[PDB]
């Protein structure tokens, strides 16, 4: 079970879904994981979360785009736990609009929160884990990112510039023993997805093989793997979790 | 020979290597072409290179960055013409550095140019294309893209991205007839290749199975046919022009 | 007009929609072009659509898996015009049937047809490429390939064998000039439905032959001639990558 | 410990290298393993693998394009067990050559084995596992299958077509609920890759081969009952060598 004993990690947007469920998992595995959300309910939920799955680990509250307060997690990680070994990306808003219509700050919103936020986060954990010459960075990207869909520009966008950001990091960070990669979700049952009405949550499931939504968990199983030294030879890859909808 | 008779097209970063093979080449094939500068002297140059090899053919200058500059670019484009046919999304540049040491402004640079003002651009010209119900954006990405490169996590994040957006973009629009499609180039031989010692040179070429750089003109042609009636079933690709340096 | 003026091409399958497209779009071109069928009455045929278009053209029976027509083709092209510049290849059938049910025989005659046919033409023209250093091999494949489709799980092994195929081949002749691409077909109209075929398609409609005959020509053409490798779908957006 | 405990699962090719690994993986998570190779002689090694780990599993004996014999060892598995959970398809050879001197019998040897067995040996599981609504399917492709290599364009057609029929039947078959998915290896340190190692690793990122292991956990992990939403993926286990 304990593939991950006495490493630490940070989960972005560990508040709900898929993000709660990877945060739970990770901890399972024995690692200390600090999630983060963007309020203090959310911070509380995650701690909440942890102690009703009678796990150890935090929730904290943080904004990805403010590289003050990801610099100051990033040392006080390092000073309460001496180490940074996993990152989990996990933060990400969608804005979805028509390209005709889509607003600049619609653009930028998605694209700082989904692409920005990420290389900053990467960067920031990069410089202990390179001098530590181990860790592993999963990015939660999204099947849009491979595939596109209409009103989803700017998330197709930001999506599939981290999958791109991805492959030239592992190339950057060579011999150093750092794995980075991405793992794409398709159509997860979520509340963003359980509030949806029937009709489309259908039209949902007729574009899947396997005919149901996924689960935060199957996510989760899959982002634990990429984290496991078990998965040490895995770099600059996308994993690939969406029920047959897309393929490569 | 004449493929884009009577077409009007905008080729955004004209002024040498690709961006001007493509202009004059959209040129030779009937074509109204209108190529952008930076600065005045790129945009007079553009005219001349049109006025010197026989061709119809107008340079002017454009701050890709700039919406102001964009729209206006677009409605003069219109008021003169009365159609926008064709975008060629050239208008790129590179700010290298390892991501550990990627300054902000690095990382934004490049995110702007070579991925906000492609769509916003692309958005610019969709108003006329998508009433006509007809047209071409061809974005000039490149290998970085696909397969990422050290030093340029920058350019691959957006290049990537990129491609994302086309393919999504592609599936937005397509009911109205328009293609998207982006060309890949791999080491093209420009001035920035020119300016390397041919040990730095020959390491670029044995990545490459033909063995060879390719030219200006090798994007061009690929840009040419995207370009063409003729290729108005081709959308959301990417046309990889780089010898068989990457292949998917 | 005539990027490919004196040059030999061959096109296999060029019978009907997709082949026909191809070899006429090729002779229009410059190319002198021999398209093959499994019959004379395909072989006649395709010798009328050039004569009807005004084109100078050929067609020849193949059996595209019998091993000596193949060489054989190749030389006595050879032979008779000195050159071989350009193979496209075409032939191929479908033997649509789910995994579950599927006879063994169904699954070789498409592996044979569109994988095995196409390692043994491309091989024989090699030949007089490697030696002319200079060619062109483009394979028509299919958006099955790369997505896949119930009922095709042989037609898209295949194809997708086609695409590393040639993915390995262009680095293995790379030095040499020659490039080896392919052209993926999604759904063209050739010989609701048909409603249900378009909703997978951003674009809203069936291909035509000439949508595939364009592409290839492109690829055949000297101005392509630092595309290799590739997969260029022509597939209204139905696969994207 | 045990995420596939009292499943059943055939290994092709177990007798060495990344066969061996994954065979030896499956039976430590608890599954019980039946892992071929052609030879008697590959059957008893394979035994003895087990028993020198401590574990349940054992060696058969078959020729992967021999229809008759497929047919038998999925028929005697259910016969004896009950049930057929995974199959994983690592039988493979190269025959390396130069495509325009490249033989019939070069080509028609690696796709015979490399391609159409793995057709067969996965259609022939399909059986009971649709009767069951379970199972998954995990073909040990390669890297070559995605960025082709010089010598093996036999090997790379086999292995792309591999990936192709993968998706194929991921989507003929994903209703039922069973999952089939690729694990492509990048340059594995074996017997056949152990100046000529210096080369392969400026190709690599992480800038060292693979071990066999990687690839037996990536394929313990598509295996799992965890891994149930992915199917006609490739699980690229490269080094960072080839990135999609």
């Amino acid at each position: 079970d304990k593939t991950l004993d006495k490493q630490v990690a940070i989960v972005t947007g560990a508040s709900r879904g898929i993000g709660r469920a990877i945060a739970l998992e990770l901890a399972r595995r024995g690692a200390m994981v600090i999630g983060t959300a963007t309020t203090e309910a959310g911070a509380e939920g995650i701690g909440a979360a942890f102690k009703q799955a009678g796990l150890e680990g935090r929730g904290a509250v943080l904004n990805v785009n403010d590289a003050t307060a990801v610099d100051a997690l990033v040392e006080s990680t390092l000073k309460e736990f001496g180490a940074l070994n996993v990152l989990v990306n996990n933060a990400g808003i969608t804005q979805d609009q028509l390209a005709m219509r889509m607003k600049d700050d619609e653009w930028d919103a998605v694209i700082d929160t989904n692409l920005k936020a990420v290389f900053r986060l990467s960067r920031a954990v990069l410089r202990p884990m390179m001098k530590a010459r181990g860790g592993r960075i999963v990015n939660i990207t999204s099947v849009v990112g491979s595939a596109g869909n209409p009103g989803q520009v700017n998330y197709a966008a930001a999506k599939a510039g981290v999958a791109g950001m991805t492959r030239a990091l592992a190339r950057e960070i060579g011999s150093r023993g750092i794995t980075v990669n991405c793992v794409a979700p398709g159509f997860i049952d979520t509340d963003m997805t359980k509030g949806l009405p029937q009709e489309q949550q259908t039209a949902l499931k007729t574009q899947i093989p396997l005919g149901r939504l996924g689960s935060p968990e199957d996510i989760a199983h899959a982002v634990a793997f990429l984290a496991s030294p078990q998965a040490g030879y895995i770099t600059g890859t996308t994993l690939h979790v969406n029920g047959g909808m897309f393929m490569s």
